[PDB]
Parts: C-alpha cells; structure tokens; sequence
DNA sequence: TTCGAC
DNA sequence: GTCGAA
C-alpha cells in the first residue's frame, strides 16, 4: 500500500515524514476550491507570542505544504471568554466572507466547545484551538497535523488510498448506531469510495431504542438517495454494508431489516438489480502481544473472520469481521473473502484526523467521531446537526 | 478542543 | 493525566 497525493505522486504508508516531504513537493491529491481565499482566526490574546507564531506557521504550511496560495488570514479578537462574546467575534468573521474559521478558545471547556463546535458545523468549515496548550515546543507538529483535519473539512483531499481498481466494492456504506445513553441513539450511514474517500453522510435525529430498526433503514435510504442524485452515474454492482456501533441487540431482525433495504434500493435502481453483496459486522476485540504479525487475516468459521494489525512485545489490534448476509456463489465466496478483508485492511489506513493512522477502518473510525459530536452536543444542549452530507465536519 | 498512545 | 510526533 501507499497514499496518492497531487501531481501522480504516490508515496509509502506508515511514513509520516515522508508524506510531510511528498505533500511539499507534489500537492496534496485535491487541493480545495476557495471562495474568498481568506481564513478568520479568532483568539483571545492580542499579544501572545505563541498566537503570532501559532500565526505565522499555519501562513507558511497552509501554502508549502498544502499548494493553498495567497490565503489571507484575518484576526478577530473577543474580549470575554464565554459563548456570547465569542460568537459575536464568530458573527463578524463569518460576515466579512470568510471560506473557514480557526477558532482559539482559552482552555478545555466540554460545555463551550460543544455549543461553539455545534454552532460552526452548521455555519462554516471550522477548526478549534486551546490557548493554554500552546507550546514553542510542539507547535510545528500541533499546526502539521491540525492542517490535515482543516484541510479536509474545507473541501481538500490530502492524500487517497492507491487501491486496484478492479478489486473490492464500488461504494462501502458503514452503518448502524450509537448508543448515547441508556435508552437513546441515532443511526448514521456514510458512503466510501474503495479509495477510503467519503462521498456522502446521513444521520438521524436523536430516538429512542424502540425505533432504531426504522430509522435505520430510512437513514441508509436517505444516504444513497443522496450518493446516487449527486453521482447518477455511479454503477454499484459490488456493494459492501460495514455495521458497527455500540447499538440495541437485535441481530436477525436488523440484518432483516438491512437486506430489505438492499432489495428496496435494488427495485428503486439505486444500486444494480445484480448487484453483489454482503453485510458484514465490525467488532473491535480484545487486544493481544505476540511474544518475541501484521494485516494478517483469520477465518474462524465459514462466516467469522479476524484482521489482525499491528497496534519484546508486539501489541496485535484485533478486528472481527462476521458475513452475516450475503448474495454471493459459493464458487466465488473465497475470492470475495479475501477482497472484503483486504478492503478492510485498506480502509484502517485511511484518517484524515492527522498523519498517523488509526489502524481502523474509515467506515467504523468516522462514525464514532460522529457519535462523540452528537452524544455531547445533546449533553450540554447545544445547537443540533449541503456542505454537511459531503464534508468531513466531524474530524 | 491537534491526536492518540501509555 | 501526561507526553511525543515527522
Ligand atoms: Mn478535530
């Protein structure tokens, strides 16, 4: 495996310095498409040393590294660290045309973040920030990687899998739900491309247990509708379900559910009428050391399956990986195993979170950023969740 | 809320 | 919590 970046240029995975070194050379693989060319940065320290450095280096990586040019970045100062001071500084960014909002807040503050954060994803691309973090020691690294996550959620695609074309699904759709409490969820479905790219993201509203399994469907229907009217084109004839999330046990009457809702999409032309298929549930399990191997794949049973990746000691993070639906012939069941797993394996190198992978698939790995934003938001009742189904808002 | 491992 | 990363 390797990323491809801008320009044709591929480079190793696993390797953070040289993707750094590629993206400075070649590009990113998309650079965003800017409407004003101009970011806010909004703080509370007029003359912090650290912010002007803070500054200065997302200036010069912006531009060296991720081939953005001739951004201006223009300050906002609020005076009082609390929600409506800050949002009044927010306000008048937003209204001096701004593409995205890097936003400082003093420190940690769950409540403030959450009723900010909630407020920005359905305003502006947004990224945050804490003051009493800052360090003259970490700040290159702190403003590398908070690039790639800013990047991303201003529309760029810093770097894709280089998978073959001919190998595994047409679109991934990882679905299921989470769990906010005891006794309220919300279903998500976000569709991939084989190349760990997210095409489109569907999430419910807030419900309790009792309706998962009818929320669950709608949100799946919902996603391709919205997948398949921005790409009418896009032939799916290989289609992979990953279903994941900490979610109401009710295994036979959800994968039930998730087959009729393949047969709906088939009748509806969403998907080919021979489209080939399977369901397959993602369970993180308990982690191993192997005492003194890596993208190794497991069968347990026909349908029970393990991928193995690296996590004296070799720390092992296990991943189950259970077929529990499926169209496909017993004459190409080996073959379509082995392209799931891969697949699988492929997609846990993708995070646009930050340089360093999470050894997680994307389609199980996103969701639960999701869950994270939905479940707080709803805790410290903040504001609830077009540019949304298709942006990375959540990293 | 840099992220993610210890 | 605390710390190290190309
Ligand atoms: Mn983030």
């Amino acid at each position: 495996l390797t990323y491809r970046i801008g320009n044709g240029a591929s480079v190793p995975i696993s390797n953070t310095g040289e993707l750094i070194k590629g993206l400075r050379n070649y590009g990113p693989y998309e650079v965003p498409s800017l409407k004003y060319n101009q970011i806010a940065l909004i703080h509370n320290n007029q003359f912090s040393s650290l912010i002007n450095q803070l500054k200065s280096q997302i200036s010069s990586k912006i531009d060296e590294v991720w081939h953005i040019h001739n951004i201006n970045i223009s300050e906002f100062i609020y005076d009082s660290p609390h929600f409506d001071s800050i949002k009044s500084q927010v306000d008048n960014a937003i209204d001096t045309g701004v593409d995205g909002i890097m936003l400082v807040l003093p420190e940690y503050n769950t409540p403030l973040y959450y009723k900010l954060k909630s407020y920005l994803i359905n305003s502006i691309p947004s990224q945050f920030m804490r003051y009493d973090i800052l360090s003259n020691r970490n700040l290159t690294f702190y403003v590398d990687n908070l690039l790639v996550q800013f990047v991303s959620k201003l529309g760029g695609k810093p770097w894709i899998l280089n998978v073959d074309p001919e190998k595994g699904s047409d679109i991934i759709i990882g679905t299921g739900a989470t769990r906010i409490d005891n006794v309220n969820l919300f279903c998500f479905a976000m569709v991939f491309k084989k190349d760990g790219t997210m095409l489109w993201n569907e999430i419910s509203p807030i419900v309790t247990s009792s309706e998962y399994l009818t929320y669950l469907k709608s949100t799946i229907k919902k996603v391709v509708y919205g997948f398949k009217k921005s790409n009418p084109d896009w032939d799916v004839e290989k289609l992979t379900l990953h279903v994941s999330g900490k979610r109401p046990k009710m295994k036979d009457g959800e994968t039930k559910i998730l087959k009729e809702t393949v047969e709906e999409l088939k009748k509806q032309e969403m998907v080919s009428r021979d489209v080939k298929y399977a369901i397959l549930h993602l369970n993180e399990t308990h982690p191993f050391w192997v005492m003194g191997y890596e993208g190794t794949k497991v069968k347990l049973s026909s349908k029970r399956y393990l991928l193995t990746l690296l996590q004296m000691v070799t720390p092992i993070k296990p991943l189950s990986v259970e077929i529990v639906s499926d169209n496909w012939t017993s004459e190409e069941y080996y073959h379509n195993v082995h392209e799931i797993l891969d697949e699988i394996y492929y997609l846990s190198k993708m995070n646009w979170r930050g340089f360093r992978s999470r050894n997680l698939p994307v389609t199980v790995n996103y969701p639960k950023l999701v869950a994270g934003i939905i479940a707080n938001v709803n805790r410290y009742g903040g504001y609830p969740i077009r540019s949304l189904q298709t942006n990375p808002w959540f990293l």
